[PDB]
């Protein structure tokens, strides 16, 4: 039976995008059932008493250099902006994550593509992801029709959508999250929580699967 | 010619031990010149304004679980004691790092083994590494004679040894360190600083070498 792997992420998290692309490349290679869980990193940080690593000068500088190298190693078009702290702390990703939650509730088959497009806007093209038109553009590029995207956008402020995002974020905390991304592997009645996009080789080991690098063949 | 790769470490750092063993396993496989750089993590922490991650409850908990899994994946006999905080924040590793600095100055050929034995005491058997007799035990187990070990131990308080440790620690800070371990690769004019024991696959990519996992064919 395929092992269930849960990935908690926020589009505001560049490292979550990296982990997400690696798991998506392996979802049809490894015997796993990938379940995407849109969460709010702000909620996780507040609950754990943690703070964004970029607030400390040297860590912020390191992130920039690290992401620059990972762009080539992982072959993910990430272009980290110099004013990333403003993007993270001043703008945020509330509407975007509420939108992805609505997508997960009514059109889950579109969640992977819709998520990738939002990440592409904020961390690849340095485009806005807080305004309605911005989210609509991302949704349409993901394949949704103007009508579908519009219908979902109208529900981002409904109690059902808000409560679902809150619950998913709380589930991450219950697993012990202090940041994102976190991957939860359910292997033979055992649950393992791994933090970071750099624990995938360890995940392979736990699953008894073969690690073939961040870019597996075929 | 072989590419110079510098590894900055402190025996007080368990992750530094994991990074160290991986590089030691590859030092004769990849075209590199591994340079060990004994450093003080406390000095790096103070200089960067960072704090031990284990101080945050949820992260301290994660570290324990992470190291337990890495133990089997990397095949390193690491046993994280319940009171790791006391060993770190309280006891420290000053004398031990000054000792290794002395070893590096007069018996460089013994640095690798001396370093490993000290890690074995603190992170494997959970034994003391602050008292001279504790350090002597490690040095002798590493292959040094009581005469040699005793000789180096008498120099850990000399200005030459103190300044060398300070300078090496400062070099790590100048490279942008906010913690350990950090690996600095010198590849064709360019200098890349990588943080963590989990960036070794990326290092292989930068060096144009082949990554064969944490345990390459012996
Ligand atoms: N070395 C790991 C780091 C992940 C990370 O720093 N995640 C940030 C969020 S970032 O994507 O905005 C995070 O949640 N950090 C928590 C912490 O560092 O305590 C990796 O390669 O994925
Ligand atoms: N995911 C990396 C973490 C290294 C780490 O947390 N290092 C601590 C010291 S620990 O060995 O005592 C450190 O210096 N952390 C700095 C920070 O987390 O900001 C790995 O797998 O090596």
């Amino acid at each position: 039976l395929p092992r269930t792997v849960e990935l908690f992420y926020d589009v505001l998290s560049p490292y979550s995008w990296l982990g997400f692309e690696i798991l998506c490349r392996y979802q049809n290679i490894w015997n796993i059932n990938l379940q995407l869980r849109p969460s709010l990193i702000t909620g996780i940080m507040k609950d754990s008493g943690n703070k964004p690593p970029g607030l400390l000068p040297r860590k912020g500088l390191y992130m920039a250099n690290d992401l620059k190298l990972l762009r080539h190693h992982l072959q993910i078009p990430i272009h980290f902006p110099k004013d990333f702290l403003s993007v993270m702390l001043e703008k945020g990703s509330l509407s975007a994550m509420r939108f992805l939650t609505a997508v997960n509730l009514e059109h889950p088959e579109m969640l992977e593509k819709a998520s990738r497009e939002l990440w592409m806007r904020v961390w690849s093209r340095n485009e806005d992801i807080t305004e309605p038109q911005s989210i609509l553009a991302a949704a349409e590029k993901a394949g949704m029709s103007a009508e579908q995207a519009q219908g979902l956008l109208e529900k981002i402020a409904t109690p059902k959508v808000k409560n679902q995002l809150k619950e998913t974020t709380e589930a991450a905390c219950r697993y012990g999250a202090f940041g994102l991304p976190i991957t939860v592997a359910h292997v033979d009645g055992q649950t393992h929580m791994l933090f970071g996009s750099d624990r995938m080789e360890l995940l392979a080991h736990l699953l008894g699967e073969k690690w073939m690098g961040p870019i597996p063949p075929a």
